[PDB]
């Protein structure tokens, strides 16, 4: 029993942790085999953010330019190269530490472990999900930029996030370990805002799977209702649209619980309409939607 | 910006999760040099058990090696397992007992495979509100210090209520608990008051300055108040402790404990400080620091 917000194991990828140094920036990288990643605006100056050429920026850069350190040995680098907004620094060292790892981008709604780190060093890992207006709610000082996002799903370490920035609003950008920024972002120090965020409506679903699954059925009414009369309420309360697979993807803890995936929205629409009223779900006054239903599965099985 | 539920960094922890099975019981064990602790309900008279079982009963697996034991001793309500092989993987550790208000790290593990990482705070009535399912006995509370680990925690067992018990890495329980399938209740839970002021704090370093006021209160006043909320009394050295907090603020800990004693009166009204709706009190005043400063391990 009980219901965690839960990071996978961060020990893989402390072994990936290195720092990267470009003149006077000084950020993380990710070692893995001979390459290091990390973000591209580690060779931006001053008056470099608002408006930079990093192909310009980058063909004025010689391999002695970067210095790389992992734990407190030089890392020599034979080789760079740009893919979109991360760089690619080949090192003359292969990391040992290296682990099993895939590179994956996530949609908005899925979950990941996030490794803060600051001069290559990790200080905490927390569990957070990609939002629906493309922005991470992390937990990130200035030097925790190349702070990577991660699933480690059986031995295999699915790297999906590179942090980048700080978004006016608190929030942060950042990019696939491909450089492909999620959202509408843009590696410039212009203006740049985030969209209105939405609740994650499968995420909410699941957590109430997770909140059945632990004795909690007080939320739990006669009704169901038709999906497209669940999404009218939801946009109403800036609920992202449940969509056909979301129902599909529910069907499992449906099936565990005995409670219709439409029967469940039911209860959502009656906890939109009227709140709590003192009373927490797992531990909660508030609807959680960073637990995809690949997370409560997980959690209440195994 | 930002505060999120932050554990340290488990891989120091990882390199030390074994499966211990004696029997048909199989669950995990720390391998700390040439021992292995794990909660001594794995193999009740306990010394009568134990002197019935040889070093062969025990099979501990380190990833896919077989550990061979040569030796096994108890230690309150820990095994002791002396293995052959001393962990090459070994940190610089350290066993501690923590006091109830205190946060640690706990590495989930399932057959010594570590599955999860979680920050969650020793309760006052020394339960832990954990996540663990069946096989998660002996995964293990932390803190890390620099680059030394303090193993605070080893769980043993889930109570009627869905939280959790466990013991330090002596053996020792926490909390009037005894491993054994008995009628065992937690006792009635209050609100770690320290954490919920340095979370107040760690508010307003994140621009939160709603529930501030123009007022303050005697400590005794506080206390007053406090234990009509179910909340923990703050003494003397809770108010030293939170002064980092109040001399980076500008907020002495007297007037945050009158945001903290409006806010017990009358709620939050629809409002949430950092994205909750409730007092959180599973952060301490040196998490908050931690938090909010970037310390790196
Ligand atoms: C240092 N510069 C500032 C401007 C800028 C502009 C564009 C880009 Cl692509 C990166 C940055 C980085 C940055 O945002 N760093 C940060 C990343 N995450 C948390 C931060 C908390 C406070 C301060 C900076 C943070
Ligand atoms: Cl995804």
């Amino acid at each position: 029993s009980g219901f965690r917000k839960m990071a996978f194991p961060s020990g893989k990828v402390e072994g990936c942790m290195v720092q990267v140094t470009c003149g006077t920036t000084t950020l993380n990288g990710l070692w893995l085999d001979d390459v290091v990643y990390c973000p591209r605006h580690v060779i931006c100056t001053s008056e470099d953010m608002l408006n930079p050429n990093y192909e310009d920026l980058l063909i004025r850069k010689s391999n002695h330019n970067f210095l790389v350190q992992a734990g407190n040995v030089q890392l020599r680098v034979i080789g760079h190269s740009m893919q979109n907004c991360v760089l690619k620094l080949k090192v003359d060292t292969a990391n040992p530490k290296t682990p099993k790892y895939k590179f994956v981008r996530i949609q908005p709604g899925q979950t990941f472990s996030v490794l803060a780190c600051y001069n290559g060093s990790p200080s905490g890992v927390y569990q957070c999900a990609m939002r629906p207006n493309f922005t991470i709610k992390g937990s990130f000082l200035n030097g925790s930029c190349g702070s990577v996002g991660f699933n480690i799903d059986y031995d295999c370490v699915s790297f999906c996030y590179m942090h980048h920035m700080e978004l006016p609003t608190g929030v942060h950008a950042g990019t696939d370990l491909e450089g492909n920024f999620y959202g509408p972002f843009v590696d410039r120090q212009t203006a740049q805002a985030a969209g209105t965020d939405t609740t994650i409506t499968v995420n909410v679903l699941a957590w109430l799977y997770a909140a059945v699954i632990n004795g909690d059925r007080w939320f739990l009414n006669r009704f169901t209702t038709t999906l497209n009369d669940f999404n009218l309420v939801a946009m109403k309360y800036n609920y992202e649209p449940l969509t056909q697979d979301h129902v599909d993807i529910l069907g499992p803890l449906s099936a565990q619980t005995g409670i219709a995936v439409l029967d469940m929205c039911a209860s959502l629409k009656e906890l939109l309409q009227n709140g709590m009223n003192g009373r927490t779900i797992l531990g909660s006054a508030l609807l959680e939607d960073e637990f995809t239903p690949f997370d409560v599965v997980r959690q209440c099985s195994g």
